[PDB]
């Protein structure tokens, strides 16, 4: 009920006083972000709370964050928190621990190099054209557009083609059984009744595992495992067809300790899970900010037209030339860091930067609250891309601004996700301008659940530049 | 039900084919020893079986045993199998794991040196006199004597005085609340219904832990924790009284990483648990063999009388002079190695002595079966102390004969237990001879439960040498 609930009291660390059994989870009734913001305001640089009986130590000092994410990653702070019955997906790189994670990160690191990304760009660009065509249908119909739907389909299109060479126009083919399954790989809501109950009753997770109950949908993981099996068998029957998708990269990495067959499928699944809703969410937030800041949208369209005259198709190198595009993406990720928090489990008693941290504590970095901390950001609630201009970006501490984490366990898809989103943004802004409609919620309100998402879906009027 | 049950089949390792859920536990219906003997006979040098879903790999090659117990102890084979809800007794040295065990073994190793034992010998010897007095009461009454009762009291007397300076004649004071509690610290029967159920349902152990259900009796551990607290407070109130018990040694080791207060109590309890029933059991087996081999008993009495003329009291150095006494003890421990098995969990995939062993497998050394293996022992079912004579003992492989284990995690009480038993044996044989009575079971039969013990308690006629 309370065994660990005296820990922060004994260490002299402030925080909200926990209830028996629940710890502090009733404080999540307005979501993770308001809880972290309010704790930061009332307790200062460090504080502790309890997710059930699990102690969590929040840290905000940039030097201490670097020690945790970078300096002592391999020695002390190697793994994330365990989160529920996970089955074979225990082998997914984001879930793996210690030397198993370190191996998978080695096997998969070459897959995400800029050189491999550059070869994927033509595939990603194809679906920006598909996005533009589908957008244009809804633009000369005058209907306001639900961004999560069109960017959801775009995100899914890019995934299926860059992961498996499966080429689908998912918006217009929603009944395709491939899309029907992958679309179920949505982010977990850790404030939903199931995950709250597992937080209060963590002793039930082994029971769920022994019964093969998994938080990833069994029908979907069964479908995808079967599919990758058949795909790998087909690529054996046609070795002349030279492919550049993530499956082929992992197939090639299986020969000259290497990836097992089930480890391969776990990564295929986690890449869909990692990229699907995140990409569409960020794209939706970005378009919301551009619609509500027309001067920014116009400046960005001017940059795109200067780099790519007359709707010239974007390329790897021309994307990297667009400074203001980078600033807009980075400033939206500052406001809306969809991970909300970074976490590492402390593997052993340590003293870092003068503070003792016991073995077993989860150390948490509250990215959302730090992204909006007025000690580090002038007017942090405002959308101001110039924060990230060449004459201002030196003021930005890389352990305060952490939308993709930091250190050896940072986001391995970061370069891909940025290139993916920028290519979409370029193609859509070459062709359309986005404006608020009657049904647009302004100012945007955030959901009170466990996911960083708008309270109501973002809807925008879409107009052809022609 | 069966997830791991294909492991030994896939590795090409022979063994009894497991049933769903149960594994091979129905094969324990005649105890651990007959199972290990029969497996060794039918499968050869290595075999595998399943305790529920837990794979166990039995090894018999002396080189491989050395690698496991000695060479790769710290790297790969550091811990024993987990066995049930254990509460704070997780800190007992026999239960601790990895660096926590390595620390406790360092803190407690100086406590068991020959120098500290030599200072304890006068205390142990006092209770050999008490044993002789109590024996003499039952000898001039002509009643056959139940060995577990008189050696149980002796074992308990030595424990209370060498552990805590508590001086009790436990045979004649059974209602003393100290004795009433410590006497409940009997060995676990891992074939009893509770431990079989936990073997089949290991996913229930976390539920028991969260409810503070412990396999060590709570009333007893509560009593002893309270007692050690009051004892430590008294020794503070009388620092001139200089003590040589295990409590004082651990108190002194607390000052010039060191032992915590709760770690101290856990060791006090585990030392009673480790020494109480083991010592009395071995003493009973030894006296059974001496009663049924009068020529051995006479030869031993002749050696004792030569080293200690006219019932001279034994001392540390004169005990170590008695070669035949050592041979008798060692040969009884060969027949009756009360641990039955040694076990280590494999922490990582390794290849030792040409064999691949996966992470998570329990490697087991079947001491009982190896002690009775005719490849290593002429007529292994016979009691033959001369096996251990100076002209024969070189034939004895120290990884086949393992009554106290081997390597860094061997029995830390070995020297104490041997000195304890030898001092008792000397004092009793100086005063009495032991003979079979009408109610003595000859040949001795072993129990079919989970503990190496006689089927019926050993009873012997006891006669004064006068
Ligand atoms: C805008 C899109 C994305 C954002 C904001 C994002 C953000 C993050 C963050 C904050 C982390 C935690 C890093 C840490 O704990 O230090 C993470 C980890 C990770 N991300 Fe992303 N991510 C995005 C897209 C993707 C994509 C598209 C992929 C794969 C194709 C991906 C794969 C991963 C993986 C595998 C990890 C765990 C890495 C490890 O444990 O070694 N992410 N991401
Ligand atoms: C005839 C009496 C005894 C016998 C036959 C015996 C036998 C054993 C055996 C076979 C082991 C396992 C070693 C291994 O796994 O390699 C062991 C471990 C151990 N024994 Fe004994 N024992 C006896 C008495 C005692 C006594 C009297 C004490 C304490 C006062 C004691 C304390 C321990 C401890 C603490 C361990 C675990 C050591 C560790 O994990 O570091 N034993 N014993």
């Amino acid at each position: 009920g309370t065994h660990s609930h005296g820990l922060f009291k004994k260490l002299g660390i402030p925080g909200p006083t926990p209830l028996p059994f629940l710890g502090n989870i009733l404080s999540y009734h307005k979501g993770f972000c308001m809880f972290d913001m309010e704790c930061h305001k009332k307790y200062g640089k460090v504080w502790g709370f309890y997710d059930g009986q699990q102690p969590v130590l929040a840290i905000t000092d940039p030097d201490m964050i670097k020690t945790v994410l970078v300096k002592e990653c391999y020695s002390v702070f190697t793994n994330r928190r365990p989160f529920g019955p996970v089955g074979f997906m225990k082998s997914a790189i984001s879930i793996a621990e210690d030397e198993e994670w370190k191996r998978l990160r080695s096997l998969l690191s070459p897959t995400f190099t800029s050189g491999k990304l550059k070869e994927m760009v033509p595939i990603i660009a194809q679906y920006g054209d598909v996005l533009v065509r589908n957008l244009r249908r809804e633009a000369e119909t005058g209907k306001p557009v639900t961004l999560k739907d069109v960017f959801g389909a775009y995100s899914m299109d890019v995934i299926t083609s860059t992961s498996f060479g499966v080429n689908i126009d998912s918006l217009n083919n929603p009944q395709d059984p491939f899309v029907e399954n992958t679309k179920k790989l949505l982010r977990f809501d850790f404030l939903d009744p199931f995950f709250l109950s597992i937080t209060v009753f963590p002793f039930l997770i082994p029971i769920l595992e022994v019964l093969n109950i998994c938080v990833f949908p069994r029908e979907v993981t069964n479908f995808l495992r079967k599919s990758v099996k058949r795909m790998k068998e087909s690529r054996l029957e046609d070795t002349q067809k030279h492919r550049v998708d993530f499956l082929q990269l992992m197939i090639d990495s299986q020969n000259s300790k290497a990836l097992s067959d089930l480890e391969l499928v776990a990564q295929s699944i986690i890449f869909i899970f990692a990229g699907y809703e995140t990409t569409s969410s960020v794209l939706s937030f970005i378009m919301y900010e551009l619609a509500t800041h027309p001067d920014v949208q116009q400046k960005l369209q001017e940059e795109i037209d200067a780099v790519l005259p007359n709707k010239a198709p974007p390329t790897y190198d021309t994307v990297l030339q667009m400074e203001y595009l980078d600033m807009v993406v980075n400033e939206t990720l500052r406001l809306f860091p969809i991970a909300m928090r970074l976490e590492r489990v402390c593997k052993k008693d340590v003293e870092i930067n003068g503070m003792f941290i016991p073995k077993g504590v989860v150390v948490m970095i509250p990215s959302y609250a730090l992204h909006r901390d007025p000690k580090y950001w002038t007017e942090p609630e405002k959308f101001l891309p110039e924060r990230f201009s060449k004459k201002n970006k030196d003021n930005i501490d890389p352990y305060i601004y952490t939308p993709f984490g930091s250190g050896p366990r940072n986001c391995i898809g970061m370069r891909f996700a940025l290139m993916n989103m920028k290519l979409a943004l370029i193609r859509v802004l070459q062709n359309f301008s986005f404006k608020p409609s009657k049904e647009t919620q302004i100012p945007l309100k955030l959901s009170l659940g466990g996911l960083l998402q708008p309270e109501k879906p973002v809807v925008l009027k879409v107009e052809s530049r022609d």
